[PDB]
């Protein structure tokens, strides 16, 4: 799966792997 977190104008998509 993947996870998206947005804070302080910082959005990123972290998915399984590393």
């Amino acid at each position: 799966q993947c996870r998206r977190l947005c804070y302080k104008q910082r959005c990123v998509t972290y998915c399984r792997g590393r």
